[PDB]
């Protein structure tokens, strides 16, 4: 049954695994007469999720709307609301931290002294 | 046994499996007596590599480095002879096309119908 | 982008599990909707070569292909039909067959470089 | 970033299969070696609990933590002995029991939404 208690915990668990979105995507069809609250809990939820967690929530959007087409047109309308801010949202968080994991990698190596401090400042300045 | 024909062949079969960077990273060290070469051809191949691509080639420098030293320098040394270009080009790459998926994305929308040219043009818009 | 087998091995080969990576290749395949026979034969041809974690994400093609295909016309829904299920039944048989892989791969490399004696390895591996 | 089994937890439920996510979390783990009792005890306690996909990270995660403690102390290679074994029989037993979880979550979506008539799932599952 359809609850946002339900829908907060499914989401959360919205993993990387191929069938991760189209599962969810079976079960916010099914409850499509609470079109309105699912997609206001996915745009809370997508603001509130981490960096990396933000591309699998469109990647959702995409698949619902898709989807839910030969069902009903309420999916396709409720998103249309909130995707201009759900875009740019993701296309500015998605520049902002896309070089995360070679900031992460040079902490690596200047914390288990790979290299000397000289040469990892070489190295971030070249970023 | 080493050549630089199997080293391209194990850098074109490396993925992104969890066993991939270090599983190669091991027959690396083994032929460490060919290091020279393996940083050569590792360089060339993450330049020729596609954007999704280049990111483990760091992790594989990363583990074959930390692993080396209790063998060798060697690894240590020819790899700081490339790292300069190695990280600056792949900084580069990460914001040129960070937002690929976005834009692919929208493409996908676009030509699915999935909502009107305007709609799409504001969506783009907002990137 | 002209049809071609080259073509289209290439982009089998740089097909990634993403759904953006799935469905772009996706938009071509059915723009060249004129080359379904050819287009599954390939696909059927490189998922059986492809590595085991990557055959699952073939499937998922397949799927996007069949259901975005049908307001173009019969083709690929026809194509499909013929192979699909024998595509399942290998990643059926080849995910049984290569379920242990990553813990053995795991496992390698802790024989290989692991600070702990040699009698913790054989207790991991009898845990298999 | 202090020490807290919370702090840790969070930590954990947002560890990825990257290399990146696995070592960035193995600095804090080594800097915080005081309390590496606590923290074998809930890395062990989250791996059990962990989605079926996400356990081998884990065990990355064991592997980075102990070979770079070394230089630092004995700690996390005598706190991991007592239970890397058990972690490890774990993900075994769970790999096997999980193994076709991938293609029975696609045969559920294919039940769901494919456009071809009932015999063909039935000719899937049979393949399984
Ligand atoms: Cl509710
Ligand atoms: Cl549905
Ligand atoms: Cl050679
Ligand atoms: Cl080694
Ligand atoms: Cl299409
Ligand atoms: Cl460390």
């Amino acid at each position: 049954s359809f609850s946002e208690s339900a829908l907060e915990k499914k989401l959360s668990e919205l993993s990387n695994s191929q069938q991760s979105v189209q599962t969810l995507s079976l079960w916010l069809i099914h409850h499509r007469k609470h079109a309105g609250p699912i997609v206001s809990v996915w745009h809370r939820e997508l603001r509130k999720a981490k960096s990396n967690r933000k591309l699998t929530f469109l990647y959702l959007a995409n698949d619902v709307i898709q989807n839910s087409k030969r069902k009903g047109p309420e999916f396709t309308r409720e998103f249309e609301s909130v995707l201009v801010d759900a875009f740019s949202h993701v296309a500015r968080e998605a520049d902002e931290g896309c070089k995360k994991p070679l900031e992460r990698l040079l902490n690596i190596w200047q914390e288990r002294s790979v290299y000397g401090g000289e040469f990892i400042q070489q190295l971030k300045l070249s970023m």
